[PDB]
């Protein structure tokens, strides 16, 4: 059965609710982004209308073979009417095609569902600025002050300089980057660009990337591994055994691997600056964990909420334990009293 925090009251609508079978009285299913926890249940057999971004619609059609007659892509930043209710999709600053959804209920309530997001001050000048929001369904993944991490830009700077240094010292080093879902494409694209290489990858990952409307992409990616010095592998193969094995397969073209694992937060963020990050090394293999986040830090989340001043907040993440729930409500209250709404 569908949980309450995936239901939009006063509408026939649900959000990211595809694993519950037919939801009672749902006339349209919204999908915020193509990540498996969110799309779980969709397939070629799905026969209700799905509302999403253009990019999420490309992935539905090509990766999950959802039939075209049930995919309803909407433009961003545009007022649209769905089953008699005005909606707007806004960029979520998460992975490609990820949106937030603004619902204008017939009775005059306004609801913002963030989907998964990384809050940014640029959001303070979208269509959000123009009106009041009564209810916020909030991505609370890192809703605790221990969750600090650098900007995306600082992390990319670190990775580019690291990769460029290594390959200039050793023209026979291979760079490998781990992946398991869409998102974080900038890590491997920026490295391949500084090295003047294309990124090499499996046919299935190349297909996924071809759905994302990235400009000049035929210029940046390839399935010919032999011509590339930046390879993508599944995240699970980013360990000393998986990488030794990959190196065997390259047939003596390379004698060193420099590998990156983009994680979200890890506790080494509470002690270490990005400048100070060091790899784990075994022989001719090094592995860097880099804190490239596509979710709000605690401070970024707080700033967005204190700007928006919603009347009620409903968390969508970390909702399964009483200790989590209690902690989150305490921070929402602090934020409200500090800013005076
Ligand atoms: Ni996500």
């Amino acid at each position: 059965t569908c949980p309450f925090y995936k239901k939009i009251p006063g509408t026939g609508f649900t959000v990211d609710a595809f694993q519950y079978g037919v939801v009672e009285g749902c006339t349209a299913y919204f999908l915020t982004h193509f990540h498996s926890d969110h799309y779980a249940g969709l397939s070629k057999h799905f026969t209700f209308p799905v509302y999403c971004s253009e990019i999420t619609g490309n992935l539905l059609k090509n990766k999950l073979h959802v039939q075209e007659q049930y995919i309803h892509p909407l433009p961003l930043d545009t007022e649209c009417i769905v089953n008699g209710v005005k909606v707007v999709l806004l960029d979520a600053n998460h992975c490609p095609g990820a949106v937030m959804i603004l619902f204008y209920l017939p009775n005059g309530t306004v609801i913002l569902h963030t989907g998964d997001f990384r809050a940014d001050p640029s959001m303070e000048r979208s269509l959000l600025a123009d009106q009041k929001v009564h209810m916020l369904y909030l991505d609370t993944t890192y809703c605790s002050p221990e969750y600090t991490f650098p900007s995306q830009q600082e992390v990319i700077r670190f990775a580019i300089n690291t990769a460029f240094e290594a390959v200039t010292l050793n023209p026979h080093a291979l760079v490998v980057c781990g992946t398991y879902s869409i998102g974080k494409e900038k890590v491997f694209l920026a490295i391949a660009d500084v090295l003047g290489s294309k990124v090499g990858m499996s046919q299935e990952k190349y297909k996924t990337l071809q759905c994302l409307n990235i400009p000049e992409i035929n210029s940046l990616i390839t399935t010919d591994m032999c011509s590339s010095l930046v390879h993508l592998l599944p995240m699970m193969q980013i360990n000393f055994k998986g990488l030794q094995s990959h190196l065997k397969k390259c047939g003596g073209k390379y004698n060193q691997i420099l590998a990156f694992r983009p994680t979200g937060w890890t506790h080494s963020n509470k002690f270490t600056r990005i400048a100070d990050v060091i790899p784990q090394t075994k022989g001719n293999i090094s592995i860097y964990g880099i804190p490239y986040s596509e979710h709000s830090s605690y401070l970024e989340m707080k700033r967005f909420v204190q700007w928006l001043k919603p009347q009620k907040i409903i968390p969508t993440v970390n909702v399964g334990t009483w200790k989590s729930r209690s902690t989150m409500e305490k921070y929402f209250r602090e934020w409200k009293l500090e800013a005076g709404y």
